């Protein structure tokens, strides 16, 4: 996350970090037995780390599960990310607190100029590279699907919006993949793609996950 904020221990509890030995993607939990994340994101021996803050500290409220089963959307394409998007199956339940909770999946999509919540423990630096350990916040608005074409010509599909500012100076990055765009209390977005981060006129590409909770609802209930 570039131009953001540290979030505050747990302040998220439904960011999930995966890891395989190193984090190397973002992911939402949505139920105690699923996580949803990246197409992208996709690889073996995937281990669920929750209730996570510093990722390379155990602070005493995390819980490391190993998935069990990955399920890359049928329709993903890797060459334009298009329906990148991935459900993660726990081998075991997690116990859901305070500190590790389900994200509800939206009834609806979100409209232009909703603010957003995006997260993640990504690249900080809009020029150069910079990790932090600390889960990183920010705050940003859905844009307008014309403002989102236009920056990046026949690559937006109906499955794809943009977030963040024009302008630049705040965007997800490197590192924040497969991560939630929360937005009014629903997952309505995961951390996709985009040119560079923070760059001007090219703001962050997002998984428009409004258009596969069937596809989501009735992969959970049948795997
Ligand atoms: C998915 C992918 C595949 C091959 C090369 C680059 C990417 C990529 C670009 C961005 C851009 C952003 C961003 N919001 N600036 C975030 C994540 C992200 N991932
Ligand atoms: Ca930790």
């Amino acid at each position: 996350i570039v131009g953001g904020y540290t979030c505050g221990a747990n302040t998220v509890p439904y960011q999930v970090s995966l890891n395989s030995g190193y984090h190397f993607c973002g992911g939402s939990l949505i139920n105690s037995q699923w996580v949803v994340s990246a197409a992208h994101c996709y690889k073996s021996g995937i281990q669920v780390r929750l209730g996570e803050d510093n990722i390379n500290v155990v602070e005493g409220n995390e819980q490391f599960i190993s998935a069990s089963k990955s399920i890359v959307h049928p329709s993903y394409n890797s060459n334009t990310l298009n329906n990148d998007i991935m459900l993660i199956k726990l081998k075991s339940a997690a116990s859901l607190n305070s500190r590790v909770a389900s994200i509800s999946l939206p009834t609806s999509c979100a409209s232009a100029g909703t603010q957003c919540l995006i997260s993640g423990w990504g690249n900080t630096k809009s020029s150069g590279t910079s990790y932090p350990d600390v889960l990183k916040c920010l705050k940003a608005p859905i844009l307008s699907d014309s403002s989102c074409k236009s920056a990046y010509p026949g690559q937006i599909t109906s499955n794809m919006f943009c977030a963040g500012y024009l302008e630049g100076g705040k965007d997800s990055c490197q590192g924040d993949s497969g991560g939630p765009v929360v937005c009014s209390g629903k997952l309505q977005g995961i951390v996709s793609w985009g040119s560079g981060c923070a760059q001007k006129n090219k703001p962050g590409v997002y998984t428009k996950v409004c258009n596969y909770v069937s596809w989501i609802k009735q992969t959970i209930a049948s795997n």
